């Protein structure tokens, strides 16, 4: 509700208390934060932060600024920039410190960080954090929620666990959370004036040499800020290295890409590090006896597993099909695909995969062609496609699934010769793979039986139904199936919808009580035509 | 990743002076916070979250326990505690603080609380706890970084207009949660002595009277 307004004084003490461990392990309120955080601009903001009773939510940030500075002897100088903002953003090299108010007008008598709640923002990977830890918060804890109220309890309000439901989809839903941002390489985060110094003594082409750094080769603080640059860029590609997106949540493309990016990333850093500025800055700190930094840059690379995790080729082998795949606009290059993309299946067999993730990619492929051939099929326009074509169509599409179910079986057998590999190992067997496709199929399978029907029908309305070939009922009921027929022709198509299936079954009862009207007018005129004999038209 | 693991000390010592600027408003350390220092199952269970890279989730609970009270017709009074809890629960009456490690790796050398993130929350009503710190947290932050960093313009994942739809019915179904209060029925307080008494007095067989608590009932303290 609204109350008494609180002061700046204590909420401002509150975040210089908060802010220097949460930033940098330390500083105790630097000035440069109260610089800015003392400014009428920020005050006056803040004063309508807490006097208006409509907003609720405020950032501020402290930014590591990277001060790009001119003069020779080095290329950045490292510095401290406070940022207010009323909008939550994503700091950019920066970590912020986002405050909701839990109630709309806050005061000073009342605890303020009890109506207050402190948010605290990532840069590292803002989407990533975001979701993971409001999964790791607030799912566990909505469930213990529900199960202490008992919201199973009382069942007139069954609409928290649609909720549950709801953040349990998203929570295994989005988990990429745009996952391959594609960041090949980074700039040098180690000490800038040796590389400045080695940029000097280089490009007078006279090898830089030890002696050219004067006391800075010996120096320990220098040494010092050499191994912590060296540690800064080792973690960052390690950080860079480690990743590695999910197999679920995206699809065959996703995984393409990030297959080539990662190729492409460790080619580039395995030809960064070598650049001549890293060898002399690695040679100079091991000259004054800095093992430390020579043994975490020679074991934690982290890429050798990488790369031979990522020898394999085959991979390419199976994306070159995938891509025709892609291009393919037809049934008979569609399959052909299949069979190509098989075929390099088979040849991943000597390699050395994940063998959850390659199933998964099995899935990926399979429900990627269900979407495909989905889009194949809107463009053949079977909204009113003719009974003949439909059937040649249907004919030419269902053999392309029966050669894709054939693969289906094949990949089964290639998964038992899986087993037979993974006995080496002899970890989790489990295996559950269905694509979405088999019910576009049934749906496709059921439209023949009613073609089918139709056509039986066509030809009989003008054998049986003609009066011996009554005349009223005759044209009723031809009245009635060919308006029934159009009725059912375009009421459903090339649709997708399993409830468009439904209302197509709706239109088949229909249709089959104007059929059962017919059967029973030609069985009264049959009846009362009979009792006469055995022979040709009396029987 | 363990490589290098911040001690139990600075940690220990980083969270009790974080905690009273929160849960007190700039407090001081209270004996709440002391057994929590003391505690050696909670020691234990930060020592394994702050190991253990499985799990990166840590909550404490700052406890307000009923305690009894004898005093002359002045309700029971409230006690504050601590409890520590490895994973989350719904705490009721009970401030909590959640940390979860923002970095999954944990190195000493890495500033503990830069590596880890800050969560707490607040006993009132669930409901409109979760609609509006998951609205005023996500959605203006989420909308601006997907308009201001190119991704609107980058087709590589159509994901992030579809998450949009599920936020804004995420927030949709949890404002609509204002239906019950939840208060059915509470047990009744009066005194553990004379319920005792009473239970002691009939599990025997007999009626409970005004003569089994004899001198009781003419006690103005116990009245």
């Amino acid at each position: 509700a609204v109350q008494n307004v609180a002061d700046v004084s204590v909420l401002q003490k509150h975040l210089r208390k908060l802010v220097p461990l949460l930033l940098e392990d330390g500083g105790e309120a630097p000035a440069a934060l109260e610089a800015a955080l003392e400014e009428k601009s920020a005050l006056e903001q803040m004063r309508k932060f807490l006097s208006d009773p409509q907003v609720h939510t405020v950032l501020v940030e402290r930014s590591t600024l990277k001060e790009d500075v001119g003069d020779e002897g080095e290329e950045e100088k490292e510095f401290i920039s406070y940022n207010i903002n009323i909008d939550i953003h994503y700091g950019v090299k920066s970590n912020s410190l986002a405050f909701i108010k839990r109630t709309p007008v806050i005061d000073a008598d009342k605890p303020v960080s009890s109506q207050l709640r402190v948010l605290t923002l990532s840069e590292d990977s803002p989407y990533e954090t975001l979701h993971s830890f409001i999964s790791n918060a607030v799912a566990p804890f909505f469930k213990s929620y529900i199960r202490e109220s008992g919201k199973a309890d009382r069942d007139g309000d069954k609409m928290a666990p649609s909720v549950e439901k709801k953040i349990a989809e998203l929570e295994m839903g989005l988990l990429h959370l745009q996952q391959n941002i594609e960041i090949p390489e980074i700039s040098l985060p180690i000490h800038p004036m040796i590389t400045n110094v080695a940029k000097q003594c280089y490009e007078r082409g006279e090898k830089p040499k030890v002696t050219d750094f004067g006391d800075k080769v010996e120096d320990p603080t220098f040494l010092n800020q050499l191994q912590s640059g060296v540690n800064r860029w080792i973690r960052e590609i390690q950080k860079v290295t480690k990743l590695d997106r999910d197999p679920a949540s995206g699809t065959a493309l996703q995984e393409i890409s990030f297959w080539l990016n990662l190729e492409r990333a460790l080619y580039r850093i395995q030809e960064k590090r070598e650049s001549p500025e890293v060898l002399l800055t690695l040679d100079i700190l091991k000259h004054g006896k800095r093992f430390h930094a020579t043994v975490s840059f020679d074991t934690d690379t982290g890429l050798k597993q990488a790369l031979e995790t990522v020898n394999d080729y085959n991979p390419l082998m199976k994306d070159f099909p995938l891509n025709d795949l892609l291009s393919a606009t037809e049934l008979d290059k569609i399959r052909q695909a299949l069979v190509a993309i098989f075929t390099h299946l088979r040849k991943i067999r000597n390699t050395k995969y994940p063998i959850q993730r390659a199933l998964r990619l099995v899935e990926a492929i399979s429900r990627d062609l269900s979407s495909q051939l989905l889009k194949v099929l809107g463009t053949r326009k079977l909204m009113h496609v003719a009974y003949e074509e439909f059937e040649k169509v249907m004919v030419a599409c269902f053999e392309v699934f029966q050669t894709w179910d054939d693969e289906y079986e094949k990949l089964q057998v290639l998964l038992r010769d899986i087993v037979k590999r993974k006995r080496e190992e002899n970890l989790k067997m489990v295996w559950r793979i269905n694509p979405a496709h088999r019910k576009l199929q049934a749906r496709l399978d059921q439209m023949r039986k009613f073609r089918r029907q139709h056509e039986q029908l066509r030809a009989v309305i003008v054998r049986v139904l003609r009066p011996q070939v009554f005349d009223a009922a005759d044209a009723n009921a031809i009245e009635e199936v060919n308006l029934a027929y159009e009725n059912v022709k375009e009421v459903d198509g090339l649709d997708v919808s399993k409830e468009g299936t439904e209302a197509w079954e709706a239109a088949m009862k229909r249709y089959d009580e104007r059929i059962d009207r017919v059967e029973t007018r030609i069985t009264a005129r049959l009846r009362d035509q009979l009792g006469t004999a055995k022979n040709a038209n009396e029987m």
